């Protein structure tokens, strides 16, 4: 019988990483984000043909949902995910994208996806072909890539990004989510090679290659728009994201966008912006001990002010207010800001005060570690309402219109 091909999927955590995902729960999570967008209402004057680079999880998935179900856009998505198979659940991003194709088709929306290395020339060429065959051109390009490594499309060199400070070693407090102990560790300052590598991986070169491979193709509409997602944060994380190796990468983004805006604004009044979003739980959060503690504190503080939100709420506002509306939130460098509720002085002062009082004993009285754990499990499709986690499921979920690179 088919029970031999099905299985009961449960959370399995190895190395602060959940190595399983639940297809039914992932589908329920995507539908929850779709339902939020539709309940909030349509978004006027948004793009109608959208390319989302990094479209399977987190903010990129939220952008695909907002564009599709908020602006009514046909969406082409690029991601790097593992399909499921007998006895081996695929990645959450695979099941999320399967659900997106299903729900998009129900609403008569075009949904095609490409699975492969977005840093490579091959994948850029497949994406170009897809646009030529189906859409003609795209109005908006969302760059939402997060990877620890990058294979250079020319030299073949493999760059690995580093999460380290610059100048002086730093003592970072954090929360070990396997042991549930508050703990500190010292990070050494990044070497020059580590900094260049992080710029190469998380900088803006690949975003630039995408736009310049699409422009000479040519598949960008008049008034075309593009934005890249980033995080700046405040003092608690500044040793890494302001001044650290990743801060060096974000400094790269800030200058490469200038070249992109120049090229687009001559092309029908288009526009390009770095968009700064708030911190959220992602698949890799528990692997950096600082973020679980910061997010747990931030969640409690913001919940007490009625300002807590996740990916789909952040990105729905970015579209409605800044990318397509007339409530844009520019900053001195020319970045779009949607993180202002996280950076509110009273929130950060309260997170900082608590940051110095949390111990192993009072974690659940001072932080929303409960909420962090729930949202973390939700990423992989676990703990979702309405899902019968006792039922067998076939982990081999297929995706129509999925180009395998
Ligand atoms: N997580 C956070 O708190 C914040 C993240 N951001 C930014 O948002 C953007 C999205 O990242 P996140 O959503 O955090 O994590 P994420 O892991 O949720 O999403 C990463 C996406 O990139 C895709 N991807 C990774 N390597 C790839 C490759 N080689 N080829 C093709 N696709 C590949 C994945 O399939 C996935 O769709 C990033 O630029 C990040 O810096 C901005 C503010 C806060």
């Amino acid at each position: 019988g088919s029970h031999m091909l099905e299985m009961i999927i449960k959370p399995r955590v190895r190395g602060f990483i959940c190595v399983t995902a639940h297809p039914t729960g992932c589908e329920a999570n995507v539908k929850k984000q779709i339902d939020y967008v539709t309940t909030e209402g349509p978004i006027a004057n948004g793009p109608k043909r959208v390319l989302v680079i990094g479209a399977s999880t987190g903010y990129g998935l939220a952008a695909r949902i907002t564009a599709a179900f908020g602006c009514g856009a046909d969406t082409l998505g690029v991601f790097f995910e593992r399909p499921g198979e007998e006895g081996k659940p695929g990645t959450s991003g695979w099941y999320n994208s399967a659900a997106f194709h299903k729900f998009a088709a129900q609403k008569g929306l075009y949904a095609k996806s490409i699975n492969g290395d977005a840093f490579s020339d091959e994948i850029k060429q497949l994406t170009i072909d897809a646009i030529k065959q189906d859409l003609g051109q795209v109005d908006q390009v969302i760059y939402s890539l997060a990877s620890p490594r990058r294979t250079h499309p020319k030299t073949g060199e493999v760059f690995n990004s580093a999460l380290k400070p610059i100048g002086n070693a730093v003592n970072l407090r954090g929360l070990d989510t396997d042991k549930e102990v508050i703990k500190e560790s010292v990070l050494q300052p990044a070497t020059q090679s580590e900094i260049d590598s992080t710029v190469a991986v998380m900088g803006g070169e690949d975003w630039q290659m995408w736009i310049d491979a699409l422009l000479d193709a040519g598949v960008l509409a008049e008034g075309a728009q593009t934005t890249a997602f980033t995080y700046l944060g405040e003092k608690i994380t500044h040793d890494i994201y302001w001044n650290g190796s990743i801060g060096a990468a974000k400094k790269d983004l800030d200058q490469k966008v200038l070249a992109i805006r120049e090229s687009l604004a001559a092309h029908g009044g288009g526009d390009a912006r770095v968009s700064v979003l708030k911190a959220v739980v992602v698949q890799a959060s528990s692997a950096i001990p600082m973020m679980p503690l910061y997010l747990s504190l931030l969640f409690k503080v913001m919940k007490e002010k009625g300002t807590h939100e996740g990916c789909i709420e952040q990105v729905y506002s970015l579209y409605k207010d800044s990318l397509c509306g007339d409530s844009p939130h520019m900053d001195q460098e020319g970045r779009l800001r949607a993180d202002y509720k996280e950076l509110d002085p009273e929130v950060q002062n309260q997170v900082q005060q608590l940051w110095d009082q949390v111990t192993n004993d009072n974690i659940y009285q001072l932080t929303d570690f409960v909420g962090y754990k729930s949202e973390f499990l939700n990423l992989f499709g676990f703990g979702i309402d309405g899902v019968d986690y006792d039922a067998d499921v076939n982990p081999d979920v297929k995706i129509p219109n999925l180009i395998q690179g």
